[PDB]
């Protein structure tokens, strides 16, 4: 009711006004994640809140033995709320140009695909690659997911919905390994990624979607940011660990009044007017993240960190705020845990990758076009090599590959152990393996002429897991009048977790609603419901077969067809089917 | 080939590398309606051409009786390419706010809509008015019309496609006086009309869709946009007439050689290169218009004009440059001809205007909402009352009225003549009359309250004429160099003329085109593809009915729709019917 979706440029040119009695208002952004910072950066464009009243309380401080490549996802052109803010934020670059330009102008300089999406075999080229191989069963269950309601998915897995055509296609393949889904993860979120990306279905095989930045996440996103906000005076508060916020709900309102906090070591207090803000990242997938090093394994953890201990002590205060049980605990052993970034200058290396995605990994150009997956890997690994250097201080002669896990309980092919088990120079032995590195040069490649750096992360598969509607609370829950979710544990319509793009959609809607900023928020783009984009789909899914080579060989359907086919027979219909190859 | 359709917002914020070569290319803009103009903005801002290079070249020099009020239609929030525009243009209202903005907040300010759309018995509301009484039989015909393929309507009347039930329904008075549809026009432009348009016909007889600017055209329009380009440099020729353009057409390109003008009296020639961009804006709804006054009607014409006499000049130079004759030849004598402006301070008729629409006409807000339309009148007359003062120099204590007639060779009910045989005076007393004004006073109150100014523009229907796919030149013909087309009579795909955004798009197609642009052009809305807009359109075009009551007095469809509901029940398909209202 605060606020509404629009599409189109009228709202996305259009400037709010000033917001009503923001002058007298402050706000506490909880954690330094790129939804809280997206979410300080609508204050000051947006809400015009002046700087100096933004606060933004973040538990680290204003050594790792090697370079580690962190979220890194791709992005893609309709991540509409993203490039809503991105167009504000001046490049680093670039001069007189935001980040959105030089992203821009860079994957139409370097456009993104890949040259070989999955390898067996120590390194051969899958043989049905850029095929999605589904049955005509296969595809009724995509469709019959789609067309049931999300209410109808509450703690419903992957499993519960598909059965063995479609786990046994490339499709399935090329969808778990590029978004990292488990087959016990929540259907509900797979359903959502079905209709939020099926605009892109033509580009799920080759990667021809993707599009990604010129440095990691942190110089080329993060860092713009932070640039901005300080030069608006927003203050940033290090070594802040909040670890409860005290909120009256009531009968007919809920009003943050106190953050308990533990700042450099001293437990203190932050009282809050209702015109003080406060805006929480509920959850995070990167809490209580150990590392190791080319000899060591990142030590396995369970420990609740400060993130999932705070959502907790919110949820105590009403089942409004969310069940953060659902999603940090009871995680499988087998899930994903590790991920690790091998970093070498080594030409042998090097030069088998270029033999294997057929571009010079030292070139500055695109290298993999996103992961490589090793289909026949125990480990269910995969692995990719961005534009490189993906960090600006790093050596032109070296390369940086992150690689991951999907399975984490199961013996490796050539290191026969679980990751969890493994030190980083191991994890790039079976690696290295799995290229179709000769078994005589393996061990010296990895332990002496690669540095990797392993990461286990209790909660990275949490976005994930199944969940009920209610498990995640609403970004302004009902009757709050200063308090906010934001991130990728917060709920709103459509859209999908495991995305920037989620991170800043519930920033800007937490700021627009608990300011009242008077402009459109842009819908989740409308793919699913336009005809044409689903025509496509038909096609594409079908692998590029028209309707009549899909019903060819069922008689029911072969006569639906002629059925169909006479009603509409020279029409605008007809013409739009063959204009998308469905005729 | 020279240039993508794209939508969302990554498209809408990105800005375009400079084009290549264009330090060496300069622009020759025929005419300086608001195709040329936006042309010349587009240059500019994205074609980053210098100011001094680009030559508007005006046939008007750098005394009418009266006010006179111009085009003022309404524009909606989708004008995709028109607001891509006026985002960069500077208000001249409102410091550090483009034109967008104001235009945003003033129609967020006092929002449009009509409190009496229809009257009739002399200043009677219509009885049913905000209804569309369309019967089954007029619905089918309009939904078989959009799914006939634009290629199928050649030269097609309106009268050819739709029967008694339609032209008999509130539906068809609505349509036809906001847009002002004859009946022997384009059924091909009607379609693109119903499908351009779909997303707003729950604003159709209220209009709640429309949005308008602060003062006349010409005043928030055309002036800023002249500021921004003088600002910039660019050069303004007046008292040019432009009598040909010398254009090879081989059998491998088409370029423009050599501009043919009259200046101020004297014959000259401006010799081009193919670097140098000429932009023709090829006919004119308002040429060869003419002017009356209080005691004179407007003298009719078929002149031919520079406008058309150009048009003509270049079509003989290729077929592909069009087919002006079928716009501008054979117009019936019935068309619409006469626009009057009438302008009083006087209470009498201030105050019978505020019984009707139930709004102060000087209180500077809206005030009829739109256009008024009177059923019953013989001239088929409609008048609209803007926010008030429309100039800026006008006193505080006077409105302009705007009159049309569709009809121009029938007696009027009052004044017992033909619109076109009427001064000024007694077209207001016809209106008068039918405002229910006593008839002792109608005389007075026309002859010495008010100073009405007719004008008689032979070609103000010439946009709509009867026509064939051809008969419009592209925006850029095949194979053409240096030479585009655009404004009203261009040709690009599925958007309607009559409207300020297709003189923006034709010019920003225009120039992305000639200059290989690399930045995507919003497509047409995408509303008659989104199944969402589809639905409400059934539920709105039955008069807010559901499947069932749509489908109640018809056995076969009946029991259709029970195979359907069966089929579909308990799925997405049932929560989104039920969610726009269907079931
Ligand atoms: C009713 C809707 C029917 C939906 C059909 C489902 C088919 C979806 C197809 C897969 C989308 C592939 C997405 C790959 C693009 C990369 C994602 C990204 O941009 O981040
Ligand atoms: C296949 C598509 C079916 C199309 C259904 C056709 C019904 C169209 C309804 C009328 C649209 C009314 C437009 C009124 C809004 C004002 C126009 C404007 O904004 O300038
Ligand atoms: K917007
Ligand atoms: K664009």
């Amino acid at each position: 009711s605060h606020m509404y979706y629009s599409y189109g440029n009228y709202e996305a040119f259009a400037r709010p006004k000033k917001p009503e009695n923001v002058e007298n208002k402050s706000a506490y952004l909880i954690g330094s994640g790129l939804a809280s910072l997206a979410a300080a950066c609508f204050l000051i464009r947006d809400g015009q809140m002046e700087g100096s009243k933004i606060h933004i309380l973040e538990e680290l401080p204003k050594p790792l033995k090697g370079y580690v490549v962190r979220g890194g996802r791709a992005m893609e052109n309709h991540f509409e709320c993203l490039w809503d803010l991105f167009r504000s934020i001046p490049s680093l670059e670039i001069d007189n140009a935001s980040v959105l330009d030089e992203f821009y102008w860079l994957n139409k300089e370097d456009p993104n695909y890949s040259r070989c999406r999955v390898i067996e075999k120590q390194g051969q080229r899958l043989v049905t690659d850029g095929d999605f191989t589904l049955t005509k069963t296969a595809i009724k269950e995509i469709l019959d997911l789609c067309l049931t309601n999300e209410e109808d998915l509450d703690d419903v897995k992957i499993t519960d919905v598909f059965s063995d055509d479609f786990f046994n296609s490339n499709f399935w393949i090329y969808w778990k390994t590029m978004f990292a889904f488990e087959p016990w993860h929540s259907a509900m979120e797979m359903r959502r990624y079905l209709m939020r990306f099926v605009h892109h279905i033509s580009g799920l095989a080759d990667f021809s979607a993707l599009k990604f930045t010129k440095y990691n996440q942190y110089e080329s996103l993060v860092l713009p940011m932070v640039e901005y906000l300080k030069s608006h005076g927003v203050q940033f508060e290090y070594d802040v660990k909040v670890e409860d916020i005290k909120i009256d709900v009531t009968t007919s309102q809920k009003i943050a009044r106190e953050i308990l906090i533990d700042r450099n070591g001293n437990a203190e207090s932050i009282k809050l007017t209702i015109n003080d803000l406060v805006f929480v990242t509920n959850g995070s997938i990167t809490e209580s993240s150990t590392y190791g090093d080319n000899d060591t394994p990142a030590p396995p953890t369970d420990e609740l960190g400060g993130s999932w201990t705070l959502w907790k002590n919110l949820a105590r205060q009403s089942p409004e705020f969310g069940n953060p049980d659902k999603f940090c605990q009871n995680i499988p052993k087998k899930s994903w845990f590790v991920s690790a970034t091998s970093t070498t200058n080594n030409k042998e290396i090097i030069d088998t990758i270029e033999s294997i995605c057929k571009r010079d990994p030292l070139a500055g150009k695109t290298v993999t076009g996103g992961i490589i997956t090793i289909n026949d890997s125990a480990w269910q690994m995969s692995f990719t090599i961005n534009r490189q250097q993906q960090f600006k201080d790093q050596p032109e002669n070296e390369i940086s590959t992150w690689i991951y896990a999907l399975y984490s309980d199961v013996n490796g092919d050539y290191i026969k152990k679980p990751i969890t088990e493994c030190s980083g120079n191991e994890i790039c032995q079976e690696w290295l393996y799995h290229l179709g590195v000769s078994t005589d040069k393996i061990e010296d490649l990895a332990k002496h002429a690669s540095n990797t750096i392993p990461v286990y992360m209790p909660y990275i598969t949490s976005y994930f897991m199944t969940r009920a509607i209610g498990d995640r609370p609403l970004v302004v829950p009902h009757q709050s009048q200063n308090l906010a979710f934001i991130g990728n544990f917060a709920e709103t319509e459509r859209d999908t977790v495991f995305t920037t793009e989620y991170s800043v959609r519930t920033a800007m809607e937490a700021v627009y609603q608990l300011l009242n900023i008077d402009r459109g928020i842009p819908e989740v783009i409308n793919s699913p419901f336009d005809l044409r984009v689903l025509m496509d789909a038909i096609y594409e899914l079908n692998d590029h077969q028209d309707l009549r080579e899909i019903t060819k060989d069922s008689k029911m359907q072969k006569l639906a067809l002629a059925g169909f086919l006479k009603k509409i027979k020279g029409t605008y219909i007809e013409s739009l089917l063959k204009e998308h190859k469905l005729l």
